[PDB]
């Protein structure tokens, strides 16, 4: 019933860029834009908390055929125009230092895709991911942990649950559990669909929850910039109590290293209980209701 691997990258499907839109406003930081694909003459499905990959055109340094880089899908089973014939990709440009040949790297495929023009084909593979995956118990918390690009997983997500056509599309899923997002970017020009994500606060004010952590505009008790870990601790006795709900599923995607102070923070209020936070994540993995996705 999870879509695995539909195309593979010795024959992808070759579907086509309907849009390209910025999603970092200005005053901003970076390039980070929404890319909607046509699926149409194909058969890829997907369903949210999975990923797809896409194959860059031209060489390595080599001589050597670019391979895939993989993406979190963006958009719900049913794309953003709820017709079933799209699939979205948030992606944000890479590019880095000195003290690595030269003056600015460019990445390769998300230059390539943050560029590239409506109309053009894209080499896509996939679905894959079974460690993302929402539960279809309407019932459950679910707690969202993100930073920059891992809102992608998180939007689809959200959507399924609170968007008045997704709602209409999805019979079966009603949701009217709890869902906070905790999502940390540099600035308020770069949340990424900000306006999306406080409709849907302003709609459910008792089914959702946002808090942001915005290091450029915001400070911790410490005097630092505020990142995520700071505010998970601010509120990790809160976040705890909703863990030890059988209901409760947690989300985790963004930039790795951002895990080791959401442990620490989990930590210290799951120790007032006499409960050691490793031994009692172990079991939560197992489960299947702690979910990671860092890169
Ligand atoms: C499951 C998964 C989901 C992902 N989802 C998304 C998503 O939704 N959106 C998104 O934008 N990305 C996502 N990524 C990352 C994405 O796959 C690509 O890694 C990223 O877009 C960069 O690829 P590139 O081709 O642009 O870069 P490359 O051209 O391969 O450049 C990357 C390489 O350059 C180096 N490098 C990178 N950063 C630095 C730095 N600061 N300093 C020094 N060297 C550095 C490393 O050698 C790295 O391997 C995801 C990754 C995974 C594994």
């Amino acid at each position: 019933d999870v879509p695995v691997n539909l195309y593979r990258p010795n024959a992808p499907f070759i579907g086509k860029v309907i849009s390209n839109e910025p999603l970092v406003k200005e005053g901003g930081i970076g390039i980070v834009q929404h890319i909607k694909f046509d699926l149409t003459g194909g058969n890829l499905k997907y369903i949210e908390g999975q990923s797809i990959g896409i194959i860059p055109p031209g060489v390595d340094k080599n001589g050597k055929p670019e391979q895939l880089r993989l993406y979190s899908i963006a958009s719900t089973r049913h794309g953003d125009d709820v017709d079933d014939k799209t699939i979205s990709l948030c992606v944000r440009q890479l590019e880095y230092k000195h003290p690595e040949s030269g003056e600015t790297v460019y990445g390769v495929c998300s230059t390539y895709l943050t560029h590239i023009e409506p109309g053009s084909e894209v080499k896509i593979t996939g679905p894959v991911g079974k460690e993302m995956l929402l539960p279809d118990d309407p019932e459950a918390n679910v707690i969202m942990l993100a930073t920059g690009t891992g809102i992608a997983p998180m939007r689809t997500y959200l959507w399924r649950m609170f968007k008045d056509a997704e709602r209409a599309a999805n019979p079966e899923y009603q949701f009217k559990g709890f869902s906070w997002l905790v999502f940390g970017v540099p600035t308020t020009p770069n949340i990424l669909y900000k306006e999306e994500l406080e409709e849907i606060q302003q709609k459910y004010p008792d089914n959702f929850r946002l808090t942001y952590a915005i290091s450029r505009e915001q400070k911790n008790p410490q005097g630092g910039r505020m990142y995520i870990q700071d505010r998970v601790a601010e509120h990790a006795d809160q976040l705890w109590q909703l863990i030890k709900n059988q209901k409760t599923h947690t989300y985790i995607c963004g930039l790795r290293g951002m895990e080791e102070g959401i442990d620490a923070a989990l930590s210290a209020a799951a120790a007032k209980e006499g409960v050691t936070w490793s031994d009692y994540q172990k079991d939560l993995k197992k489960a299947g209701r702690w979910h990671v996705e860092t890169y």
